[PDB]
């Protein structure tokens, strides 16, 4: 995943 990304996050941020």
């Amino acid at each position: 995943v990304f996050a941020x």
